[PDB]
């Protein structure tokens, strides 16, 4: 149910909406800058945002081109996210392996000092 | 038993030595460059190195200043190693936490695609 | 309950909120300038601010990084406040001591004139 | 059994070694230039080189990074060799085909003269 929302604060946002008796929920909202798509709330990790219907100006069905652009944007963002996750996987694996290798070639007294220092760190 | 070793290849190396009937073992060897101390074998992680006595020119007891410098050098190296280990601990902890936070705010389909992609990676 | 508030006047403010049936209270509110945190009401000394729910656009849970930055900002502000209080303590103590020392080395007639002048001041 | 060998001629060479009672064999030896890996004996086609143990200074186990670099170097060299073999296969096939085509369009007297000339060549 991809639709365009007009907010009271002269804002146009496209997203997948679900309508209830008094309030509506929106997913993957994007503000439209005359086109440029920008994340509506780049401060939260919530999947959906609830909003009262009293702050609604117009609800409408967008054009096919807008829907296609919205789909492409979301797909590109998700692909970037999964690529970043894979990159972080590889980086953390490499770092852990090299750190373990460094830890292996240590001295008993140095190991005890490291343990005490880490205990003081966590203190 | 900190002592100075003269090798057949015109080399002077100071280290803690243990003498056996045919071969001798050395720990924390350091070549002396006319003074500059350099690691003797910066390619292995072994704690001690065994060497036949037939390749021995002279064994001798060093001066007090040389022993003090050797002790200071070893202590500084060990302190640097433990500091690096602590730094790596902090870095890997931060990276793992941020990666988990990134993983939390994902989509089910994206998570499935990530799982399949990781399986293909390990393939 | 650190949360992000969207006001009707296109404003985003993070703070510790408490929700009631008709109105909500907020503590340590901070406007977000695209990040920069600014005090929401730098004109009042009240600990909490009450606001009707009819002026609410969205309530949401922020990210971990935002919460950490908010905590650090509040802690830094409180530390600055307590340091300023200590500085003022020291300054007023020094000023009072030096003023008392000045008052000690006076003349009886001058003291009477000072008393009359202070009485006229308060008149 | 990838290990580092110190020779009497102030040389460090890494390779896969096999130890016997009096002599040791080494495969894929590589001199280390402070890192740069160079073929130890770029004059022979022998798979393994035998050497007496009396010319041994130190035998040691290298680090994981050195082993990884050695493996990568050997794999790259083998891939280059097989690629060159394939290139030579293609070149010799093309040359033989074109030479046969040239031989086909000849004259009987010219063919006899060619046969006599080749016989004189081999003489
Ligand atoms: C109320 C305050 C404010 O800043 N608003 C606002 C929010 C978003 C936009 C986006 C684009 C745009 C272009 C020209 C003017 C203009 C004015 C105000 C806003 C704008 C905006 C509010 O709605
Ligand atoms: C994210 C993308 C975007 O365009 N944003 C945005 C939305 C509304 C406004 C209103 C006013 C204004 C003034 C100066 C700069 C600026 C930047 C971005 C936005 C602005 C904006 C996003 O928040
Ligand atoms: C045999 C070969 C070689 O290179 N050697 C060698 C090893 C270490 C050193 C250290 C310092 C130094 C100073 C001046 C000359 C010189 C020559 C050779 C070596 C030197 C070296 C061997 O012993
Ligand atoms: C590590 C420290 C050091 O001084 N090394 C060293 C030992 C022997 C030699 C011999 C010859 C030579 C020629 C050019 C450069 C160079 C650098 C370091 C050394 C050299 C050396 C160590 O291996
Ligand atoms: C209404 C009047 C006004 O001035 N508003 C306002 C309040 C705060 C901000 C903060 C940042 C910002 C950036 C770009 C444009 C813009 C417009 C209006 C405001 C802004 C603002 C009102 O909301
Ligand atoms: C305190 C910090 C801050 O950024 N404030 C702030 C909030 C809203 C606005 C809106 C418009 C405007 C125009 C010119 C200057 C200016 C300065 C600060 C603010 C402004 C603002 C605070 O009040
Ligand atoms: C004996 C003669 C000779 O030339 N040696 C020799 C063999 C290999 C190397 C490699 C690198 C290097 C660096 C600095 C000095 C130096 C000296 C001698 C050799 C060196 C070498 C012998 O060992
Ligand atoms: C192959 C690679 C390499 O580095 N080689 C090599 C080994 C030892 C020496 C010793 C002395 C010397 C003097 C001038 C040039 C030169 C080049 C290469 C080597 C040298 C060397 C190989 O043989």
């Amino acid at each position: 149910n991809i639709k365009i929302m007009r907010l009271v604060t002269c804002e146009d946002i496209i997203g997948n909406i679900s309508e209830s008796q008094g309030l509506i929920t929106i997913k993957k909202a994007f503000v439209i800058i005359p086109l440029v798509l920008c994340p509506w709330q780049p401060y939260t990790d919530d999947k959906e945002i609830v909003i009262d219907d009293s702050k609604v100006i117009t609800i409408t069905s967008p054009k096919d081109d807008i829907i296609k652009s919205y789909e492409s944007h979301t797909r590109v963002l998700e692909n970037k996210q999964v690529e970043e996750i894979l990159r972080l996987e590889k980086e953390i694996e490499d770092l852990q392996r090299m750190k373990e290798q460094q830890e292996l070639s240590l001295t008993e007294a140095s190991l005890q000092k490291l343990q005490e220092r880490r205990d003081q760190e966590l203190r």
